[PDB]
């Protein structure tokens, strides 16, 4: 009977080294073998409504003959093993999807899709060669796990995603327990006072000093803490030198206030040129799909769209597991959600064909600190030699504020920034009023002339939407630490005092800036706990207190032969 399917739980899937994987398979009732799509969960593969929501109507999937089958990763829940997060998971979805391909209802073609960390899984078995596999859907997903979601193209510890997903792992693990610990409850009162105030959890030094979840899960300091740098031990992991080299289809979805943002981007171009990769970028952040935000609202059709996500995934496995030439007619390669004319709006490609790579310089008469200083944004170099200078004072950092947060209030992406508008460290330059649309479409970055009393410290960079009513409302931001200026792999430190030029990968956006709005540029040294922040020593910024950090004398300069600007990605139609 077409439309009706049985699903078998637990069905016991035997690794390279002897230990089982935990699988339920979703079968379509039909004679002969099917597609099949697999699901790479570490999140409980029976616990579906938590995120499928997010993701897909996949049982569409199941009763339209595809068979599914979701696995909960090593370690985990019905699973034999032991759990240590990325390290296991490529050898584990070559082994499973060898074991799919063997088995009697499959037909040899395997896709799979999923959000996150099961967009992750799905990079880590594309790499595999495995010929079966046709087709991947990463959702919202990296990589590279030091770009996203652990540190980032500016060599900062995203901490509040460090310590925001541990505490949702542990709490995890205690939950699942057959036989409940005496410390149990305990542990989990304290992880969700992590939970409840990630900031605060943040803020204890030494970084490196967690007697919580490092017990928990000592990865949080073996694997990241104690690795600041990009370096073999991300490496090991990192998929993307190898993207170049596979034929493999990709869905990409990304958000633009989502942690991976950067990153699903990049896999997107990476995979574009050999298969038939596609493009969906909503105005989403990691855990709010709704288009809802405090202080702005993107209109229903943001709303993450469930029904019409289902239909291109089915119509993207058709065509590739199925063999249905035709099954893509009519979809786009790229679709993005326009922000500002809040629209969505299909292209041929990313980056969009005809970008403008354009520089906005800094500028403005006196100082530019605060919303009511003087700095200005241009597309003409500034004519006169000037510097704008603060104190960054680890203790008092900038408060996040929106952004790709993932767990400290990650559900506000455009956060109106006024609230920070007051803070001498934070330098503002705008342009004035628009009279006419500016499209900004694209990848987006700085390149900024600073300069330090410290041996080390962060500079960042934050693109602006200043609405008529006064909101300012947050697109895209980076930040680069001084050490890793040239390099991830390979940090030096710097001369006070002396002049560098540094480039700040600020991420990506899609916003039109309407008549009477503004384009503005925030500029510090801090954005915390986004990032983590810089002691301005040169040491290892995890291992200090806070009494052996110190304060900073941060200089942007600007003008005629300093010409700090922002690169913004203009559209013109």
């Amino acid at each position: 009977v077409d439309g009706n399917y049985s699903v078998a739980s637990n069905v016991m899937v035997p690794m390279r080294d002897g230990v089982r994987l935990a699988v339920d398979l979703y079968r379509p009732d039909a004679d002969g073998p099917v597609p099949v799509l697999l699901v790479r969960n570490p999140y409980d593969k029976f616990d579906v409504f938590k995120w499928s929501t997010q993701s897909t109507n996949w049982l569409e999937f199941v009763r339209d003959g595809y068979a599914v089958v979701i696995q909960d990763t090593r370690g985990l829940f019905a699973s034999e093993g032991e759990f240590v997060p990325h390290v296991d998971d490529e050898a584990d979805a070559e082994d499973t999807l060898s074991w799919i391909l063997e088995q009697a209802w499959c037909d040899g073609n395997v896709g799979m899709f999923g959000k996150a960390y099961l967009g992750v899984t799905q990079w880590q078995a594309a790499v595999s060669g495995v010929g079966g596999l046709k087709a991947i859907a990463p959702s919202m997903a990296s990589a590279d796990l030091y770009r996203a979601p652990w540190y980032g193209p500016g060599g900062a510890l995203s901490v509040e995603a460090l310590l925001g997903w541990s505490a949702l792992i542990g709490r995890q693990l205690i939950t699942s327990r057959s036989d409940a610990r005496p410390e149990d409850a305990a542990d989990f009162v304290q992880l969700a006072a992590i939970l409840n105030d990630v900031a605060g959890a943040a803020s204890v030094t030494p970084l490196a000093e967690q007697p919580l979840l490092g017990r928990l899960i000592p990865w949080v300091i073996d694997q990241v803490v104690d690795h600041p740098d990009n370096d073999e031990s991300w490496q090991s992991i990192s998929l993307f030198e190898r993207l170049g080299g596979l034929a493999t289809p990709a869905l990409i979805t990304a958000g633009w206030y989502d942690g991976f943002v950067g990153e699903s981007l990049r896999t997107f171009v990476a995979v574009k040129d050999n298969a038939d990769a596609r493009l969906v970028v909503g105005p989403w952040s990691h855990s709010n799909l709704t288009g809802r935000n405090a202080d702005r609202k993107f209109g229903i059709a943001a709303t993450y769209p469930i029904q019409e996500a289902t239909t291109m995934h089915k119509a993207f496995f058709d065509r590739h597991l199925r063999g249905e030439t035709d099954a893509l007619a009519g979809v786009p390669k790229v679709r993005l959600f326009v922000m500002g004319i809040d629209e969505w709006r299909d292209e041929t490609d990313w980056p969009l064909p005809d970008t403008a790579y354009t520089p906005f310089y800094l500028g403005g008469s006196g100082a530019a600190n605060t919303s009511t200083g003087g700095g200005t944004l241009s597309t003409s170099i500034s004519g006169t030699e000037s510097a704008d200078t603060y104190l960054y004072d680890p203790a008092d950092p900038v408060p996040s504020l929106g952004g790709t947060l993932l767990f400290h209030n990650g559900d506000n992406g455009p956060a109106d920034q006024r609230p920070i508008h007051d803070r001498d460290d934070v330098l503002c330059y705008s342009t004035e009023v628009l009279t006419d649309p500016v499209e900004v479409t694209g990848t987006v970055s700085a390149r900024l002339f600073v300069s330090s009393s410290a041996v080390d410290t962060d500079f960042t960079a934050k693109l602006v939407d200043v609405f008529p009513d006064g909101r300012a409302i947050a697109l895209c931001d980076g930040i680069v630490r001084m050490r890793y200026r040239e390099t991830l792999v390979n940090p030096t430190l710097i001369e006070a005092g002396e002049i560098y030029e540094v480039a700040i990968d600020m991420l990506a956006t899609s916003n039109v800036f309407l008549p009477g709005h503004r384009i503005m540029v925030q500029v510090s040294s801090s954005n915390f706990p986004k990032y983590d922040r810089n002691s301005n020593t040169g040491g290892v910024i995890a291992r200090e207190q806070l009494e052996e950090m110190c304060t900073a004398v941060n200089r942007i300069h600007r003008g005629p032969e300093h010409p700090s600007h922002i690169v913004l990605p203009i559209i013109k139609r």
